[PDB]
């Protein structure tokens, strides 16, 4: 059952032909807003956002709870409040600490909505329940109808951080097994999740994933579906393997078997199967309730059965052998904190999450060492490598399109059949190397094509202080074929790769690329599509969640008004508003 | 809407018989949960409790989510969990921290239930989200579906504690005036309100009741039949007043007019009037959405205007001219902190709730001194004189008898029109005092029935410790006539009284009746029917609010279990977890 | 290397005769302390103990640091500072924030040892590190070497704790498994074992433990050892699986075979083996450095492969097919917290620990009831029902005997290989129920002799409070045959019984027996021979876990000195002196 937004219209309750003068330009503004957002932006499933309207304008308590009633019945996770006229302050507003809010007032004179939202602003940082304010840059005339593309472009980034919130909320991390190789996301924290995202996480044994291929627990007819796609489509690639490692025809066959049926028995573990009913097996049928999962692998499970990286790359892929979907969040080495951060940047923007590895940080100085070759162009100032140990969604090659022509990625609903094999087309699955995966699988080697806006983000947790998000919006390269395979042939050319050059304001972390990756506060990172920063920023201040490093430009910022309060300074304003108002559920 | 009650009946996840065998039992154990406090409770406005059981049984994440969408859309405020099996602990409890929640687990051997029980409590504590614990005495066999008697008492006292947690949220309190005379329980502070019980404050100015009057701005119909419904049914007691400041008959009209359009005009302030709407004052019909209010009164409304004494005793009744209703909380003096108590009481019990001032506290020496005989009896050690200034609930005559015939305060469903009409037979109204209230006034003077229990209450606002709850159970006592009637003209012969008798336990402020007036947090106190100490201390653990003083047994103090992880001793776990977990709501 | 303890003779600083008079004397101290210990006192492990004096006397500052690099040198844990004299307070006190210290002075006149003590505590206290406070209540003459049955208890009840915390120090936790069946307990805590005990954590699959039994990564050669002394001592009890269920002789043994293997496999995670070196597993001959371990077990590992039921059995006896050894620790269900209780019984007593269910409390009205007989005796009051689902360390039976030939436990160093065959012919090994345990398994089922004391112990986690500690001393008992059979029937008969009655005190949770079950923190508990309950109250100070729940009598109360400082109550000192000093480690 998916969340909704409720919207609050708010009016000054004296009669006497005041408020019924006002009356109809106060729904009309909670329509025009509803109708804004439907519109304009989806649920990251897919369907289509409901916005709940009170029934009458808000002037008072009485009215004020009627919409409460109404918005608690029908699963209200956001509120807008929007008005005209001045109103009474502390008696309309929304006290409900639990859900993001926004006040939008109509900047005019003779209708001076403006005012009213200063005030109920005041109000909430008073009483200790943020909110944030929607104020458009030119009055207009109270005769218009329109909506600024400013009080839009904040209607919208709210909205959009709003939902993500109330999302999560009530939901699942699935972590199939636990530590991965001491890596400290692995090490799930169970409060980090209830407290701040109000998850619960289930913890399952990687031997609950051995005993569903064992004892057929999964749809026999589905595998023969998904091997008939795998046949067709999968192009493969060199294998790197000493020879006396290597697998004959009929082995890497059950390998690539057991990596589907993985896959399979994965997202029926998240989501359940009512397929697994009707096969009798009624219990494994229900699932975990899960928008999120780990994947432990290395080493308990890669040191006997095939890796996963087949398996990771489908699940975050946006199609698979049934067709164009919904991707998957499925972290590699069970990395929690990297899921945290595709889970968001899902949410935000409905398309595949790249995970991956920061591998190495190509100096200038560096480059020219080895290729010979100059370091030209968006890539002047240095290279990072991002590179995961072979998995990564099939959407990152980017052989999807815009209406542009340009090389993107794109959310599930956008997505037409022939633009799906392109992205298969791109990748040849080349097996595993013996010695680090003993089990055997098959990695998903792409090339992500080059000048892309991407944001680099990541969610650390450090002792004392709580969760702290980094953000490095950037673009990818496409480096000169002799320079890339060199560099390539350097690291793990059985990966899939992206070079990354991060967008540089000459300030502290952002001085130089190398700062960048050496602030970066983990192994891991996850690359969303699109310049997404001033988005990702509004989310981390709903979830009181600092940010401890990010370059994107200070005007794009946008949080509750009291935040503005705790300081002028645009960082130092974050950590104390995080520390006063804390975790948002406990 | 009201509130309701989720059941949630847990169960092992397992199936090959295991679950098959066991659902029966699970589903009928939630029905009979739901049946018994469905039958032998109601809402403080005397409607039927639903109770919403879930859909399926849960065994784990999936189920217990779609148990929390049901609950979400139902209105639910309270849950109690039930089992009679083992099952998967942290997967299937109830995570929402706002939420009052049980567990019951059936003491069996073949159903080990508490064993789960243990195991769910467990992790609550360990997740910060605190639930009661319900564990029958005595084991029961497998096929029993009898409700033990000790289960019983677990269970309703939760539900009875639970329900008045919920149905304070998000109502208000209605300020009329500000401060009065000083007192600090008339320093209404709207974080307390917010933070703690869930409710907002709505600030009045007096000036808009006197507006209500002057403007007519009030059923003009009520007027004429609340004025002859009082002529037939008044007595009136002496005028005590001096010479010059006695009133002919036509002045004291005016005074009862306007004190008995107080009551009607405060009455639609709270709640509200549709006839209002009906009569063109579409604005005022509203009211304010509150279940408590409190009225200023001294000195700026009662040094030119009638008093409230005689509003504040008829709204506090449970009964009008317009027959028996649900009694009404309102303050005297504006004290939010009675108001409070009052409002707490009357949740618990569904009865009316006397407001006092705690005037006198009579040593043994001290009545043998001015009197020539000794108190006796149930006044052995001291007695304590409760008498507001003017005003109190009617039904505090106790004129009311129950089943066995003996002296009383019914929830207002089980009052007769008989009965009601009995407790207007023995109050006499006499003239308010000019000297103190200019405007004059009228003030419901009765005498309490003696050995009638009653639990008197208060709370207190400590900063720097916050909100904290006296209690003091005892009886109310007869004083022989020539006795009382002594001591009633020593103090004030208008104003209606109790003489009430604290039980002791020979320890701290229990050890003499002196130490019980001496250690009381205010010169306000709260009468509530019967001895509900016990109710009380389990409300005041479910919203965090410690106790500081109280007189009721060891055994009888329930609370969370994670209270006992705080300390065997019961005010030291007290203090300390009521420290940890903090107000409910922000 | 075992830790060591670290005796520090003070002493007069001023030369001219007086110094020269003590230093005889002052030494002997010193030398009688560490004959003390090391005479009356061992390892857990079984090792005696070393004790490390200072070179010198120590006098002042100059002194005092030549005896720490000396104590840091020699790896001592803990410290004993012993006098017969006046000493410069401040200048003469070990300053390790880290290590628990106690004092000893002399109660002589001429020799004035008491205020020496008196001075150093409180610098002690001031300086915020607390010490205990060795002091004789008779004062001896300053000729007499003896001592004193007082300052032996007290030597010795902090010595044998302070090894304890010591011995814990830098070792690790083996977490076989994640969370099992939502158990709050095995949701392991890692920030708790390394700040509370300094230990680390470290998580491994349960696929790992598949991997090593299909690679054949043990012992082959001990395998034929174990299934030929399995066959050779082993006695089975009849099969009670529905008749479709029950395994063929052929599977039984394999059943059998990996249920031995299991314990083989975990013992090498544990601690290495280095034949596995020899065999080229080099990797998995090191181990993880492990002194207690939790295996998860249910539901994914139970539901395909045989439980650890007989596992868990043996590596928790203190004897197995290599004859008498020092019992381990392994936590069933992977209860880590259980664990930490065993471990700590472990280290303080050097015996088996058994981990029970606390699963039924039988209520004199109950069992009457049922039985148609009333409990009798130690049992008069009620009882315990302490039954673990599957497993018990054997040495459970109390088949072993003192030195009067009463029922008991001893430490591995004091049993018998006659009495370790004892103790194994009186368990019988019933195979698993099938719809619990899928994969099959064996309960090592055995009955404990009554009349013998015990102590029940349990930790738990409360979020924003931390860990606590819970303690019960009382004895087992032995019903009449015919009631133990109703009884055991009902509940689980092919699982391990122990009947407990607790001592009560008549107040808090030791009011009755209901209140000693109810108040209990989890469904899990763990017996330790004997009344050591004063054992546990010392280590929990020393570790800073507040104690909520014993019925220890306060005159056995031992603490450190800065205690006494937090207030009289011996509860309230607690929670305060460990909200004031917190955990040792970080
Ligand atoms: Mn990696
Ligand atoms: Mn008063
Ligand atoms: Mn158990």
């Amino acid at each position: 059952s998916l969340p909704k937004i409720g919207i609050r219209p708010v009016i000054d309750g004296r009669r006497m032909g005041v408020r019924e003068s006002l009356e109809a330009q106060t729904m009309n503004m909670a329509k025009a807003t509803a109708a804004l957002i439907s519109e304009k932006l989806r649920h990251a499933c897919g369907a289509q956002i409901e916005c709940v309207i009170a029934d009458t304008c808000i002037a008072g308590m009485a009215e004020s709870a009627a919409c409460e009633e109404k918005f608690s019945r029908q699963n209200v996770g956001v509120t807008i409040t929007v008005t005209p006229c001045w109103c009474y302050g502390s008696e309309t507003i929304d006290m409900d600490p639990l859900r993001p809010k926004a006040i939008w007032g109509f900047n005019g004179t003779e209708r001076p909505g403006a005012v009213y939202l200063a005030a109920a602003l005041a109000a909430h940082s008073q009483k200790g329940i943020p909110a944030f304010s929607i104020y458009g840059h030119d009055v207009q005339d109270a005769d218009d109808t329109t909506i600024p593309a400013d009080v839009e472009e904040k209607l919208l980034r709210f909205a959009r951080a709003g939902l993500a919130v109330a999302s999560m909320k009530g939901k699942s991390y699935l972590s199939v097994g636990g530590v991965s190789m001491g890596i400290a996301g692995s090490i799930v924290d169970h409060n980090f999740f209830e407290s701040w995202l109000g998850m619960k996480v289930q913890a399952v044994d990687m031997t609950e994933l051995r005993r569903r291929i064992d004892q057929k627990i999964y749809d026999e007819v589905e595998l023969e579906m998904a091997l008939a796609w795998a046949d067709k489509n999968f192009r493969y690639g060199e294998d790197q393997n000493a020879q006396h490692y290597k697998r004959d025809e009929e082995q890497s066959r059950a390998v690539l078997k057991e990596s589907l049926l993985m896959a399979m028995c994965i997202r029926d573990m998240m989501q359940g199967n009512e397929k697994l009913a009707e096969k009798g097996l009624v219990e494994e049928s229900l699932g975990y309730n899960a928008i999120a999962a780990g994947f432990q692998g290395q080493r308990h499970w890669t040191d006997q059965y095939p890796n996963g990286d087949t398996a990771e790359a489908l699940l975050n892929s946006s199609f698979d052998w049934n067709g164009v979907r919904e991707p998957f969040v499925v972290a590699t080495e069970n990395d929690s904190l990297n899921g945290v951060a595709m889970l968001m940047g899902h949410q935000l923007t409905g398309t595949a999450q790249v995970f991956a590895d920061v591998r190495t940080y190509w100096s200038p100085d560096a480059v020219e060492r080895v290729t010979g070759q100059p370091l030209t162009g968006l890539a002047e100032h240095g290279i990072i490598h991002l590179i995961n140990s072979g998995s990564a969604a099939l959407d990152g090659s980017c052989q999807q399109r815009d209406e542009e022509g340009k090389p993107t990625m794109k959310p599930h609903w956008e997505i037409s059949q022939k633009e799906a094999d392109a992205c298969l087309a791109a990748t040849e699955w080349c097996p595993a190397i013996h010695e680090y995966f003993r089990g055997g699988g098959y990695s998903s080697r792409f090339l992500t094509e080059g000048g892309v806006p991407f944001t680099m983000t990541r969610v650390n947790l450090i002792k004392g202080l709580g969760p702290v998000l980094q953000i490095a919006e950037g673009w990818s390269v496409e480096l000169p074929k002799a320079m890339h395979d060199q560099l390539d042939a350097r690291t793990n050319s059985t990966w899939p790769t992206t070079w990354f050059a991060p967008r540089l304001t000459g300030k502290g972390p952002f001085a130089d690329v190398y700062s960048v990756m050496a602030n970066w506060g983990a192994n891991h990172g996850v690359l969303t599509i699109g310049h997404v920063g001033a988005d990702f920023i509004t989310l981390a201040a709903m979830l009181r969640i600092p940010v401890c490093m990010h370059n994107v430009e200070e005007g794009k910022i946008y949080r509750p008004s009291s935040w503005a309060a705790h300081g002028m300074d645009t960082e130092g304003q974050d950590y104390r508003a995080c520390q006063n108002y804390g975790p948002l559920y406990k």
